[PDB]
């Protein structure tokens, strides 16, 4: 059981040590398409790349790259999207995207501002009355409905597909509370948001998979689809204790490289779960 592992590795401090074995262990798949020298200004960061075998493919015919992918969880039956925080030039990309896979749902657990620079472009409209419209991919965004409470933000998004006429509501989940440095101290408010997303359907098979980012797509973003994934194998598992975080994040690992940066991350992961898992049990 995963509560006497934590308290092993807490009381020998090992956190650095696991951290690392998982970094040793994780999948290398080539990423020819996301270092290509046209689709350098699509990649926020030059370290961090969507593998060729699960990259999220845009269906336009000139440049189909965006900086995402496509992370299948067979046994649970959950898919995500993980992708990069748009960049001023990607804002378009970002929305054909949500559109071509039926998302219901984003979900962003960065602020636009951190640390005095920018980790996202501002790819949503501020007020009802003003809306966005994304001349490269034919799309219109108009702000319905915003409900800011202490922890997150959700708000109702109206997405117009131009060509046809065609518009699809998309819910928005904004973690904003996240710290500049290290993690949340405890996992209450973010189980709190992950129960939220959850209760939306925004993560539900009769939806296209859920949109996760952060800046990179691969810390808090990893942190997010871990902490779901776990939790809902120890619902359908006779044996709920069969349930090993590392192996699912290796699992993850194959489809989208990096997911948790740092051995704080992995440890808020299994804080989040064990927890979770008394509201669960």
């Amino acid at each position: 059981e995963m509560e006497k592992e934590f308290e092993q590795i807490d009381k020998s401090g090992s956190w650095a040590a696991i951290y690392q074995d998982i970094r040793h262990e994780a999948s290398d798949f080539p990423s020819r398409v996301a270092k290509l020298p046209k689709n350098k200004n699509r990649n926020r960061y030059r370290d961090v790349s969507p593998f060729d075998h699960s990259r999220i493919k845009l269906h336009q015919e000139d440049n189909d790259y965006i900086n995402a992918s496509l992370i299948k969880m067979e046994e649970a039956q959950r898919s995500y999207i993980l992708t990069q925080g748009p960049l001023p030039n990607t804002v378009g990309h970002f929305w054909e995207m949500v559109w071509e896979q039926k998302s219901r749902g984003v979900v962003m657990l960065n602020r636009v501002m951190e640390k005095g620079s920018l980790k996202c472009a501002q790819y949503w409209p501020q007020k009802e009355e003003k809306e966005m419209i994304f001349e490269d991919t034919n799309l219109k965004l108009t702000l319905i409905s915003e409900d800011i409470k202490s922890y997150y933000t959700v708000r109702q998004l109206e997405l117009e597909n131009l060509t046809t006429q065609e518009t699809r509501e998309i819910l928005h989940f904004h973690y904003t509370t996240w710290p500049d440095f290290g993690v949340p101290e405890s996992p209450a408010s973010f189980l709190n948001f992950l129960f939220k997303v959850r209760e939306s359907g925004s993560l539900s098979p009769e939806h296209g998979p859920v949109v996760v980012h952060c800046s990179a797509g691969i810390g808090r973003s990893g942190t997010f689809c871990l902490a779901d994934t776990c939790l809902l194998l120890m619902d359908k598992r006779k044996d709920p204790s069969s349930v090993d975080i590392k192996k699912v994040l290796l699992e993850m690992r194959k489809f989208r490289m990096g997911l948790i940066q740092t051995a704080d991350q992995l440890r808020f992961s299994y804080l989040a779960v064990i927890e979770g898992a008394k509201f669960i049990m």
